[PDB]
């Protein structure tokens, strides 16, 4: 199909000829979307900057303050940082014609948009834990992590080095009382903390760890295609879902190419390519593939077991110094 971008926006984007992206989306997961968008619009050269969530924020703020060349479009899983920027004058207002039935809590008016509904899952190495050994609750994982064999065998986020690690563990702490028991079991099991999914997965795949808690189901699905021993367990007591936020740089040199790429990401075409080929868990329900809301809800035991973090100015509460203090004081003491 063809994203419903205005023909004037397509022509203005052809005159630009170039799109600069700053994204936290691993290029391995983004590549089929970049390739399909280039098929749709062969007259746009894409520069894809695969970067950490905190680095995207710091670099965009710096380059903007210097009056320097920056990104046309920012795409990041660190929801609070994206909502902060889009609510402080960094976002180009644009009403996507592909976002007409987005819920109000999946967009910041016309400033920024949900592009995904991506669960925080458990991944494990089947050579070391069989599917039957891997509990699907915070209470059951706390019990497994009491076992001597699990000491040194757990990976999770470092929320002090990954801004999305903070997004995901902060939401878990806020919504699930059992997260506290689980965090103390991270301490008991001497959990190693990582600033990226890839660094935690590498250790699970080698067997250095048996289990990783809280990383993107999107990355796990795609890694499974080439790594037979990767298992995925979905939490049935409650699953945190992030929504990768996209917004256009207010000072983009190529605003129209950015509009085309945003509309593509939100379109049936982009969302189906996410669900079927990229194996990024799509935001849209009307999709076919393995990485769908329907597949997520079936695995966790209903939509009511998913807490989707909203794309809302309300989530900036998580950046309040007292709220960061409460979470990080509890966290640091539990996991050491
Ligand atoms: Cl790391
Ligand atoms: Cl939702």
């Amino acid at each position: 199909s063809r994203p419903a971008s205005d023909p004037q926006v397509v022509e203005a984007a052809r005159k630009e000829g170039r799109l600069i992206i700053y994204s936290s989306t691993d290029q391995s997961s983004a590549q089929a979307l970049l390739d399909d968008f280039r098929k749709l619009y062969p007259f746009i050269q894409i520069e894809y900057n695969d970067l950490g969530t905190q680095a995207i924020y710091d670099r965009f703020v710096s380059e903007t303050a210097a009056g320097a060349s920056s990104a046309d479009l920012l795409w990041s899983s660190a929801m609070e940082l994206q909502v902060k920027l889009a609510s402080e004058g960094y976002a180009l207002p644009y009403d996507s014609p592909e976002a007409k039935n987005w819920p109000a809590n999946a967009r910041l008016g016309n400033l920024a948009y949900s592009t995904t509904l991506e669960p925080a899952v458990v991944v494990y190495n089947k050579r070391f834990l069989k599917p039957e050994e891997v509990p699907t609750t915070r209470e059951g994982l706390a019990r497994l992590l009491q076992e001597p064999r699990m000491r040194g065998r757990v990976a999770t986020w470092d929320p002090e080095r990954s801004a999305v690690g903070f997004t995901i563990l902060k939401a878990d702490y806020d919504r699930f009382p059992a997260f506290q028991e689980l965090a103390r079991a991270f301490g008991k099991a001497q959990a190693a903390l990582y600033s990226s999914t890839g660094a935690a997965f590498e250790k699970v795949i080698s067997g250095e760890h048996y289990l990783a808690y809280g990383f993107f189901g999107s990355y796990a699905l795609l890694r499974q295609r080439t790594v037979k021993d990767l298992g995925i367990a979905y939490l049935t007591d409650g699953t945190v879902a992030i929504q990768r936020v996209a917004f256009i740089n207010k000072r983009a040199a190529h605003p129209n190419a950015a509009k085309l790429f945003l509309d593509y990401l939100l379109s049936l075409r982009g969302q189906n390519l996410m669900a079927y080929t990229a194996l990024i868990f799509a935001r849209r329900e009307t999709v076919v593939g393995e990485a769908t809301p329907q597949a997520l809800y079936k695995a966790v035991g209903g939509k009511d077991k998913v807490y989707a973090i909203p794309v809302s100015t309300e989530i900036l509460k998580n950046l309040d110094p007292a709220e960061r203090m409460r979470f990080l004081t509890f966290w640091r003491q539990a996991v050491r």
